[PDB]
């Protein structure tokens, strides 16, 4: 049990994952199939250990990998390549030998090395990986992720036979992400509305939409933080009272600072279309058609397979 190497029994199913209807498939057949039907792989037909997940930042690849882990009962074992070179460059060769050791002795397991491009002295940490990987049988497979395919070592890449591409969320994908992110939170938003925020957020990534909603969710909390007068909006059927901030002097006004209001009696105001627009506009897309063309090029070349 280390402090830098995450370990756990991931509980994320394909359905908890944005869209990626296809990368999911590829992963199913690349990882699930071989673990489920171990026999189909007799002499010379070896499953492929070492899967590379590459795509624009904010597409949440690690989530998807945990998803693989789950979908094929296996213990997850993450580790941020960034940190392995920054906040931990000292115990580098170690934690690596540790990460693999730990995983190797918890079969079935998935070793998730995020930001693999980060590993490029450091030429001393590239080998420990090679020594491990090109030495990992059928017990533990390595999933590596990167947002920068190109700036990836020519050697390490080669030890990543299969290579799925994780794209930015399409419309259906984004619309869901909004819905997922929001959740049970009281909103006035129709299903169609979400479809719209979906369209309004073209070019956005999972991470971006995340921020968008996380800020939109802060509207009502702000709406009562700056609330002066309230209103008793409870139907003759409600048990406890429902006091929700109201405008100036509406057909129900009544000056009161949220400070003086019962727990059971507070009624959070429903999310508004405006609420998301404000939040949408407040945020700009992280990627760009430039730092997104190299992806395609990569998916085109990606020779040393
Ligand atoms: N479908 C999704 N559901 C929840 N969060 C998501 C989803 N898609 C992307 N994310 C976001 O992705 C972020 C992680 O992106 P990340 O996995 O670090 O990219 P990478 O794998 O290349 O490092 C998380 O903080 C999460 O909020």
């Amino acid at each position: 049990l280390s402090s830098a190497i995450l370990s756990e029994k991931p509980n994320v199913k394909w359905e908890d994952v944005a869209g990626l209807e296809g990368a999911k498939e590829a992963l199913k057949e690349a990882v699930i199939l071989p673990v489920k039907f171990p026999h189909l792989f007799k002499g010379n037909r070896k499953p492929t250990s070492g899967i590379l997940l590459y795509g624009p930042p904010g597409t949440g690849k690690s989530y998807l990998a945990k998803a693989v882990a789950t979908e094929a009962n296996s213990t997850f074992f993450s580790v941020s390549s960034s940190d392995l070179v920054s906040k931990w460059m000292g115990e580098s060769e170690k934690l690596v030998k540790q990460l693999f050791a730990m995983a190797r002795e918890n079969k079935p397991s998935i070793i998730f090395i995020d930001q693999v491009d980060a590993l490029t002295a450091s030429r001393r940490i590239k080998t420990e990986l090679l020594v491990q990987m090109n030495g990992v049988s059928q017990g533990v497979l390595v999933l590596g992720a990167t947002n920068i395919p190109w700036q990836l070592d020519s050697a390490i890449r080669r030890r990543f036979e299969r290579r799925i591409y994780i794209p930015l969320p399409d419309l259906a994908a984004r619309t869901t992400m909004f819905e997922i992110n929001v959740g049970d939170t009281p909103s006035v938003l129709t299903k169609e509305d979400y479809r719209t925020l979906g369209a309004m957020t073209e070019g956005y990534s999972g991470s971006d939409i995340a921020v968008v909603v996380k800020d939109a969710l802060m509207q009502p909390i702000r709406k009562i933080q700056s609330a002066t007068h309230f209103k008793d909006v409870s139907t003759e059927d409600d048990e406890t009272r429902k006091l929700t901030p109201s405008s100036p002097g509406d057909d129900g006004a009544i000056e009161m600072s949220w400070t003086d209001i019962e727990a059971d009696e507070l009624k959070e105001p429903d999310l508004t279309i405006k609420d998301f627009l404000k939040a949408i506009k407040s945020t700009r897309p992280t990627v760009n058609e430039d730092d997104l063309l190299k992806q395609e090029q990569f998916t085109r070349d990606f020779g040393q397979e």
